């Protein structure tokens, strides 16, 4: 036995807020927590404990500490298979990460609907509110590998898959409603753009260098997208605080045949959040892990990342009432024009057992609809289909990817297809063919119907001759950039300035900033002429007298495109860090605590070691980390409570600590002697607004506290922010 | 016809400093460096100018912006071989990376001993001084996967090919002289306790946290390379200023038969140097290429790599002779009682064309030796001989991978064996066995001889029983951990302790903490004292009386294991901040850069915005980077010129490039009024060891400020760092 004593070892089975426990795999956590699917997964589920250890074919080890030798100084002999077998395994673990989206993150949950919505669609999953359909998401960044860092400026995907009762339905979108791109015939292009440079594979997970910029430069259909990831939008705060899309135009199909195109939305229940650009790209290097942890975490405390599928609707005939195509992928649909319908409610209440075999090993493709959807002409999806299948004959080893118990449907699946390499499901069919006599013809085929009907897609017309041509109506670049602008905060366009600003200067090539530059003078001026002055450009009088684009169907602007114009602030799950002294007043520290409860905010309590400070009254308080091990750039406010504040006046680190939140934006709480701290970050006699004092935490500090922290961040700061050295 | 008209997108094709131009692949950079096995791959180099965008069957295409549709509007046709061609291999792109040293970066380059050692042995490229061997090195980290960031703590890996004329020698070594573990049994059990803990895959790239911890503190004989992955060892300043270390004893095998034990090792001619821990971590989140992008820089602006092959020669009838075991590959030979032998030079002086081609697909095996060496029975090097072919087979696709033109011998290869997966040598010898007659037996065996004889093994005698049982002469785990601790200067001695503390303050776990604590109480009290003060843990009475561990053969250190102790440093290819401001004194600048120049040191001229400024007297300054955007971390020192100080006096972001600069112990120069930043980082009217001040750059500051650089950081300044905010 080498556990302690005190079983300290092991985890609650319990909801725990971060940091209290060791994390655990999903079913020695919440081993109650069950779905359809989960519970479908436990005839592969492998435990341990009071298990021999053995070799793959059952055979007991009886020294695992040793090669065979002939002498104990001996050489290793080719007899020793238990070595040979362990070695060859570890040789053989990895396979080929994702081509795009290799690092992400997934739980298990569920998926039920508010309302039927037979009317619009047959589609099994979406026919009842009583039916509960079990989900695995995986959320991803774009550009960087499996190992690369979850904070980085980038893309982000949501891809859910759907275990219903008449087939997996995979949802494979972005928290961007656009592409990049037109046509999928110029993914490898955009996609070797933005990833390392092929000669020295760098930079990894940035898209800040001169091919992207290049292939921006000379694609001004990219534009849209790039608006979005130079924006705060490009930094979420956590994937439970951002928003999903399908990107593009699907369609639902009834029970009577009727079609009506759809564009879906997954809308945060947390509401919307994002980093700021110092913060996040810092934190790439605190902690490379901060999405991954603060996701599983989340769940591990209760805190279920939750969802509301959405729908944009458009009548079939309405196809053509927009002033943009409605299969054009760089294109949204502005929902002041369609309103997204809210159809239900997504919940993440499961950790992975092991993230290998369930996050890594699963397979998700838009491909995969069920009766009920359908496909559109959109020229971006329609060779997305090509690919999302292809792709797993490398990356999970051949055509039997879908008996990875992962990615197994929990529905009946019955057809002649046999072999393949790691074939799992031994056929007892004496047909392999059909139409068979031999079997009856069993399986048989399923006419389309109303519900538990076979896939007929929908008869779309199709007239025209065979050509490789890019539709007149796709052309038009600038004016969903510019809505999108418009339609920011002032203190949202001052980062995506920035944003333009940073990741221009680190393009090598002058020539390359300035064709860039060229192209947001067709979007807005104020924003060409904010970034070049950024990088020592002038505008030519030409570029001062670009015609800005034209309005999208009349709109000036659409505020469901910021990410803060219109407040959704949720406090729940967020976190507060609390810089400790080596006495601290236990009153202030009781209400604190309390108040932050009932918001079900978390809290860490930091000193400049590890272990246990005393507070006045004896109340021994454990440290949860250090000031540097566990910097502001991980929380969502910081409060320093009152006590011998002398013990840590003097501290480079804690003063640091406040710097940056203050640099950051973040809300700052100060009680009784942690006022001097005041002066660290500049602040005058009299206050300021985002810095709540008080000669103690009463309820109403607190009360502060936690109105700024629904606001997320200080936005009235900025220009308090350039003068301080953090 | 998209290339500017001025010719600017195309680097220049010979050396530049970093940053001058863009990088780009080897053979266009440097098209007149040459070496045997560079002029062998000529064969698949593949040009692009002037030539035809085609399929992969040599069709030329017409339209590669668009899918063939019906209609413009319409569905993709199945018939789109171009497209279907064109996603299919970007579908498959991706391949394996490897299971540990995923992340690494290359480069060609060539060895030359310097003189004849065929007195020792008869191996042929160190048969001749004249004798030329070309080699192709991949320096790495260890635990994170191939998009993990360069500036991690962790171990390097050091891999050199040899392609001599009697075979591939592959010297697969690391940055330390020893390993974690004794018995490649097992190796998985350790690099599954270091990599990321199965059921979340986190943390990338760090041991700290509970797993690794658990592991270290149940087998004490980790405890030595802990030691060294915890000092500053762990954070090289660039794979140019570490040491490698073949960490085995081979043998040498002469021509008359005799065996000689011996280490390999390799001194870097560019001094030894490291980071601190925060600007290393820093500095993994602004820049996580910043290893690979020194390296390639070094090698684009002439500063080639340069290493020294050393030998530590053991005679056999001296395998006894020492307190510790030849064979147990987690004891070090002490350069006090074995002096390193210098063998030759090996220079880098070429980058690859393409980063995935050349060296993703590199397959380096230390069992791949050539006649005039040979193995011992260390029972992890037994081991590592199993993996390194075994695990191709998967990375690489089968068992052909010698055939990938990077791992192609330049000698002769003729054999039997045939087929396997993507064959590329079409045999045409009628037999494909031996013996034979058919072919009159070629290819065929050679007897052993002085020179171009057959492999032989040396005949070493082996008695014992067939046991799986460590030898009782590795049971000593403490002795090599105290003399590399007594080795350290006290600045070093400080890190090492800071190391501990700050990775088990994330280990989750306490008990954990407490074990690796009592651990370190039998290494060296002190040390252990000083890491469970940073962790509020008390030493007991029975830990404070732990009799330290003997000294190695009489030794109570050896300077040789310290980084700094015995100062070589040098400046070559070093870089400066220079920060300037709107009307820089240009006399100040002149003599800067004449000064840097001088000495091979480089220079990045940064403001608060990308462009130009312009001196004084009208001179146009180009500006390389902003201060944001090039950062304090990846520079050496930093000098403000004198000029417009008012311009950038309250500039936050200039500022803190001075206090972070300050904080990571690097030499700061300040002329004229830029004396006015001495506030910022409270250095006093009178000055201090470290800062540099004087009306005007002369003349001897640049002197002052470049002996500061010599000796690479200002340990001095260490008690002043905790007071600053940064
Ligand atoms: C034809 C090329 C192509 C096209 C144009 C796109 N994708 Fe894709 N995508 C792939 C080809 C691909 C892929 C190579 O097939 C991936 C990588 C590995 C895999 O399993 O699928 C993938 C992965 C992938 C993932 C990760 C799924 C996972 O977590 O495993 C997401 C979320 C998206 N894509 C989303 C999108 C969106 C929203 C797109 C446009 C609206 C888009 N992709 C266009
Ligand atoms: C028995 C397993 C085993 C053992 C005990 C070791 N290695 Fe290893 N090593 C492997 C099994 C392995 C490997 C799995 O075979 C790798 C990864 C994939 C590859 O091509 O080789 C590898 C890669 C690898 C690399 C990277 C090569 C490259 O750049 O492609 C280096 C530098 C080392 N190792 C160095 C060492 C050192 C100095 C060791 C002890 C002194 C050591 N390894 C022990």
């Amino acid at each position: 036995s080498l556990a302690p004593e005190d079983g300290s070892h092991r985890p609650a089975a319990e909801p725990t807020p971060p940091g209290a426990q060791p994390t655990a795999p999903g079913s020695l956590k919440a081993p109650d927590t069950r779905n359809e699917k989960l519970n479908s997964l436990e005839d592969v589920r492998k435990g341990s404990e009071n298990y021999a250890l053995t070799t793959n074919q059952g055979v007991r080890i009886a020294d695992d500490q040793n090669s065979l030798r002939a002498g104990s100084r001996g050489p290793t002999l080719l007899e020793d298979f238990i070595l040979r077998e362990k070695i060859t395994h570890f040789d053989h673990e990895r396979i080929p990460e994702r081509i795009v989206h290799a690092r992400g993150s997934a739980a298990h949950g569920y998926f039920q609907p508010y309302k039927s919505l037979s009317d619009i669609t047959k589609a099994d999953f979406l026919s009842d509110p009583n039916k509960i359909t079990p989900v695995f998401v995986r959320f991803s960044t774009v550009q960087g590998g499996a190992g690369s860092a979850d904070t980085v400026r980038d893309i982000r995907g949501f891809a859910t898959k759907f275990y219903t009762e008449e087939g997996i339905f995979d949802l494979v979108g972005n928290n961007t409603p656009i592409f990049f791109i037109q046509d999928a015939h110029k993914f490898p292009d955009f996609v070797h753009a933005v990833k390392p440079e092929p000669h020295w594979a760098i930079p990894q997970g940035q898209s800040a260098h001169d091919t992207f910029w290049d292939y921006v430069s000379l694609q001004p259909e990219t534009l849209h997208n790039v608006m979005w990831a130079m924006s705060d939008r490009g930094i979420p705060r956590s994937y439970r605080t951002m928003e999903g899309f399908g990107g593009h135009t699907f369609r639902l199909i009834n029970a009577e045949g009727k079609a009506t195109f759809v564009r879906f939305h997954w809308k945060p229940l947390a509401g919307k959040a994002s980093l700021v650009w110092d913060e996040a790209q810092k934190l790439t290097g605190r902690d490379p892990d901060f999405h991954r942890r603060e996701l599983w975490e989340a769940i591990e405390a209760g805190d279920f990342p939750e969802y509301e599928l959405g729908f944009q609707l458009i009548p079939e005939e309405d196809e053509f009432k927009f002033d943009f195509d409605l299969l054009d992928p760089t294109k949204l649909i502005p929902e002041e024009l369609v309103p997204v319908q809210r159809v239900g409610k997504m919940v993440l209440n499961r950790n992975p057992d092991n993230f290998f075999a369930e996050n890594e090993q699963a397979a998700f493709h838009p491909g995969h609809i069920v009766p009920g959807l359908d496909f559109t002409n959109d020229p971006l999806l329609q060779g997305r289909l090509f690919s999302y299948t292809d792709t797993q004959i490398s990356r999970l080893g051949g055509p039997n990817f879908h008996e990875i118990p992962i990615n197994r449907p929990t529905c009946p699946y019955h057809n002649f297809q046999r072999d393949g390499m790691h074939r799992m499901g031994i056929d007892t069919n004496p047909a392999n063919y059909e139409p068979n006599s031999i079997n009856d013809n069993w399986p048989r085929e399923t006419p389309p119907g109303p519900k538990r009907g076979g896939f007929e897609s929908y008869q779309e017309r199709v007239e025209g001759n065979k050509v490789r041509e890019r539709s007149p109506s796709f052309g038009e670049y600038y004016s969903h950039p510019r809505l999108f602008w418009l339609s920011q905060t002032p203190f949202e366009q001052r980062h995506i300035v920035d944003g333009f600003s940073f990741e221009l200067s680190k393009v090598v090539r002058p020539y390359i900033r300035e064709r860039v530059v060229d192209q947001l003078a067709h979007i807005d001026l104020t924003l060409a002429q904010a970034v070049a002055k950024n990088l020592g450009i002038e505008l030519t009088d030409d570029q001062l007298n670009i015609t800005p684009p034209p309005d999208v169907n009349g709109l000036k602007k659409d505020p469901s495109l910021s990410l803060y114009a219109i407040p959704d602030g949720d406090v729940k799950g967020r976190v507060v860090a609390i810089l400790l002294n080596d006495e601290v007043r236990s009153a202030d520290l009781l209400a604190i605590l309390k108040a932050l409860k009932a918001k079900g905010v978390h809290a860490k309590l930091l000193y400049s070691r590890m272990g246990e400070v005393t507070a006045d009254d004896g109340t021994v308080l454990p440290i949860a980390a250090t000031f540097a091990g566990a910097p502001s750039l991980t929380v969502d406010a910081v409060i320093v409570p009152c006590g011998n504040i002398a013990d840590i006046a003097d501290n480079g680190d804690a003063n640091y600590y406040l710097m940056e939140a203050y640099k950051h934006l973040k809300p700052i709480a100060l009680a009784g002697d942690a006022r001097k701290f005041k002066a660290t970050i500049k602040i005058a006699d009299q206050g300021e607004e985002g810095i709540v004092e008080a000669d103690s935490a009463d309820g109403s500090f607190m009360d502060e506290l936690l109105t700024l922290m629904a606001a997320h961040r200080v936005w009235s700061r900025i220009p308090k922010i350039d003068k301080i050295p953090a």
